[PDB]
């Protein structure tokens, strides 16, 4: 088989639409997800043009095999597609509408920057490349993208999945590739951060604040590290800094200062000067938790 | 091959059944459960039917690729069910009998609002997608859906495998589709919990509280939240951290200010008796000691009402 | 093909057999196990007889296609066997003996309740389906069942591989099936469980009690609660969570009850020599210090008298 | 099919080209990476040659079983790579153009010597076998070799993706092997790791020291200990364990021996002054409260010197 | 296709080789590691020689279907070899050339007894299983028995792969089995464990000591427990859990009884001075103190008599 002849010199524009029956394993660590859905193509094939009138029938069924075929890829896959052919079905026009099932891993960058209150697009590239018969170019059929109903991503909220309509059309290796980009948003259920990682973790920093202060104020250091690795399954470390990977060396500092506070309070005392003692170790007692309100209000201001 | 063409204009019933033979993997954090299961698959196909006299036979045995069989997938499933077709028998009046023994990860969602003394119907969701020659629409055969009596799922009691017998036919990329739903029913066998998890957690929060009887009150006091993340960090295999709340997510969440409001109790204290004052230290100190237990299980009876 | 014709009405015998080639991965938390093993068939088709004289050859080697073969499954199986036929011989009454070398990863409860002196029987279910044409039945060739000198399974000791002579038939889905039970016998090496569990989770315990001889009380007998919980998931992965109770679930939560009523004595001790009771406080905190060690002796003992 | 003959005695030359469209799954432990890239393949068959004019073609596009395609492999790869054909075109003169989309697990070993300051060359070995025929020796195509732009590795700043010109060509079994060595060169993003690994194990060290200024610091010296092996724990996944020393897993070692001399001065300094004789006492707990944070920057100063 | 007939009766004889290009993922937990390699077959077949000056080729490619290949399986592997046929090779006497590439994950049990200064033998067994028409015994071709230079093992140190040249010869269910040893020797580069795992590990109970030198003993020598289980969980990836014991299983079961015995004797200094005879508590409580860092050294040394 080769591809369909142009009736002047236009490319062969394949129509293509993204259904979503099954949105699961966003791994956050691995920056990819799953996706099980519908993938519509259609595209003009004039040597597969038949009279509706002398054949009595209004649609001819093709075998994948029997006719000729875009060779669609996915850009951002671990591997390709596994895909099952549903419909093949020709108009009497010679219009070709295939259908096929299919499930893929898409790699998918995210940004944790403002982790757990983020927002994501996730992308699945679709390509095309042209061959030396004619130029081929993808084009969105807004009739046939969409999602199910009961599509789920526990821990996100589904809002779009819509499709960029223009291709971005390019030289790769000598020959034309057209790249379409479908973009499915989210958002992160972020409801239950306070209840078990927000508000626990806090209350071993608010318990920070004298020989026995030793064994009191190093103890909420020696818990927010358990509490860090009781719950790192919910805390990223990323290649850049997040506006919780900040909040996290605050708490690094604020269990630091305090430790340097009572390390220099019951060493002031000692060295023949215990006037000016409860000068500072009374002053950090009410100038921690505003030094605290207004350090995380000025990194709330930068980063969300 | 092409579809069995219809006598007037009616669609074709495909009758669906799912005998389960194997059931495992329940996979609390994927929200997955591998299954192993015989598919049952009947239709009419006029073309297919013979006289039992002439042929001398009374059953007619095809292969897959010799016939017109539908395309029937699973919704809810990971990627497409790994299929080894059993047999396939036409009786005289050209009704198929199509059996395959089939194994797939299914997608199904888990509510965990009442861990672990929750329950969950599995989905397991047969589709079918019509053809431009006719319209296919699924029918449960009742005598051919049910359970193998040792398919056992680890840690769960298994009530019922039923299905839902009315299809949900519409509308999907201008063509019609029939949906099946097939639910397995299954209860959590929470005996294991107390022993193990619930008791344990109770038992260092008991242990700060067995000190509210000081400077002794830190090594007490600040181990039974040191021990307490300890037991959650040692323990978080069984623990649940869902998007929403749990009955188990709240009654974690009611010990983290159980143990600090233990420890402003016991930092208010051994602050008032210091800064002059001991007569009014044993006036809050002694009945936050019978106070803590009566405002816990007033605040977990409390929770308790709404889950429940 | 179809099967072979009966004779007179008597169903066809497939005479089997499995021999073990590898043993491996006993997955104790999913419950599975590994195994690449031979399989052998044998079953009489008449259809294939030939004269040795006329032929010149005493036996006729067949591709899998070329003839008949009966579809034996495996029931206990996450997905079907990865199979490669190494030999279809053909003798002249037409008993065709078939052999294949499989690897299945093979569903078997395991009982935990005698953890880590507990013994298994892992189970291999070979099964076939009855065809319209004739029934087929089952049968164990105990010249082709064994297992091979190397097979190992780390951390168990293997007894027997039999298999339980008599099918099991009965009907499913309107036909006869015919199951086999293929019994691998392990035992557990429990030795090396003194040594790096049993022992060092008691060097704690008894560390516990070796503080029930007053403000060293607190800093000791909480840190021994606080160091096994780190013993219990510092090796977690050799200590079993099960639905049910186990005579290690059980050896595990006494601890729980001995470690706080061990800090229910050095709180109620600490409150006697204090509060003007110094007199009846010698008479408890002694007592409890020779009450223990014989208290947790008699309670493992009685747990012992039920379990093992 | 068979390879192309050669005109005179001259091996046959395949032009090759990587071009990367996706990089993934950098496993610092396995010392794997996971590729999927564009491989293009150029060689001439002659036999394949055809007129323009009389044909009416200016290009032929053929099956890959039609015709003859060198078995190119990658040295240093897990399993075979999963190849996709994308396109096979023949010129006039016969020169064939291979092009296939292919996903590939790569062995690459990854020196963590100056880990998290480190830089990576990951290697990609192209290789084919000579026949009998003919001797078939592999060149780089400049124009065929690069990354798309999007092209990402998490944690990681692509540098460069060449190939070295020169092939490695050698006999192996009796046949020459031809072996192209494709470069993807890379380094890390070192920025994260002050945040939050460097810096706050350091202020465990740090507050360490902030005790050296007496039964007190026995329990605020050692705690400084319990917290370095948890913020040890607690980033693990971000720390390397190698058979070789690297400048951090010296850094680690430095602290190892820092957080014990720290614990032998202050096990020296409060067990002089408590056997009579407290003048010396206050000589080197003073001294070494200066001298331990010199002494480390030196210390790490000159480790930097030898290893970055 | 059916085997090469014998000239007189002799058994066919099968010459191997295995050629290792890449040897990665040894698993010391699942006792498994990967391989990739050639392996190469000759044998002898009449049928399909030719004559050098009338044919005009020297040697003749075959395809694998078109010719008797003999079924050569490995023993000790998880599921079958992925192969890939290289080449096939006639000469005109009918001596067949085989050369496949192929990976595969093998079974092979390690003895970690002496870890991690632990030296092991990989097996690589093949096997051949006879046909009715004749015996196939297999050879080792030394000629092609190898490795590429570049073959890696992290943290091992290759030594050799050298074949056992006597095939073993035995009988299993009815017919002759020809196996042949592959053996791959490693040994483990232990420079490392002093750095990250051996030093450290001791610096904890080492600091045990260093308070042997009283109240501040209860706080200072039971933390040291809480550290030794943190040591161990924090580097438990690096320790082995095995069936039987090692000079390490012991080493780190020393040091269970050694930071007891530290607190057994600090549970009877401190309760011996307080309880009315502050006279012979420095009698023991400093006899300790040099006698425990002695008694380590004589049980330490008297381990590594027996083990190593
Ligand atoms: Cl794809
Ligand atoms: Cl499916
Ligand atoms: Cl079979
Ligand atoms: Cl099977
Ligand atoms: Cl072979
Ligand atoms: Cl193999
Ligand atoms: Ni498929
Ligand atoms: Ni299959
Ligand atoms: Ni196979
Ligand atoms: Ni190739
Ligand atoms: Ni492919
Ligand atoms: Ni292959």
């Amino acid at each position: 088989v080769s591809p369909p002849p142009p009736i002047a010199d236009e490319p062969l524009t394949v129509n293509t639409g993204i259904y979503l029956i099954e949105c699961y394993s966003l791994d956050d660590k691995a920056e990819t997800f799953k996706v099980n859905a519908f993938l519509s193509l259609s595209w003009k094939d004039r040597r597969l043009a038949f009279d509706p009138v002398r054949s009595g029938v209004r649609v001819k069924t093709y075998e994948p095999e029997a006719i000729w075929i875009p060779e669609i890829r996915f850009v951002n896959v671990e591997n390709a597609r596994d895909a099952d052919v549903v419909d093949i079905s020709v108009s009497p026009d010679g219009t070709v509408q295939y259908l096929e099932r299919f499930s893929a891993r898409v790699l998918s960058p995210l940004d944790f920057r403002r982790f757990p209150m983020d927002s994501q697009t996730l992308h699945i590239y679709l390509i095309v490349r042209s061959v030396d018969t004619r130029n081929i170019v993808l084009a969105v059929d807004l009739e046939k993208v969409g999602k199910n109903d009961d599509v789920f991503l526990t821990g996100w909220d589904i809002e779009s999945f819509t499709a960029v309509v223009k291709p971005a059309n390019f030289a790769l290796e000598d020959r034309l590739e057209s790249k379409l980009d479908y973009q499915l948003r989210i958002s992160r259920q972020m409801g239950y951060y306070l209840i078990q990682m927000y508000i626990p973790s806090l209350l071993i920093v608010i318990l920070s604040w004298a020989p026995a202060r030793v064994g009191l104020g190093i103890t909420t250091v020696l818990t927010m590290t358990t509490q860090s690795s009781g719950s790192r399954a919910s805390l990223p470390k990323v290649s850049y800094v997040k506006a919780i990977d900040i909040w996290m060396a605050v708490c690094l500092l604020f269990v630091f200062s305090a430790l340097l506070e009572y390390a220099a309070v019951n060493f002031v005392s000692r060295q023949s000067q215990p006037q000016r003692a409860k000068k500072i170790d009374k002053i950090s007692r009410i100038g921690f938790p505003m030094a605290f309100l207004i350090f995380n209000m000025f990194y709330w201001i930068i980063y969300f």
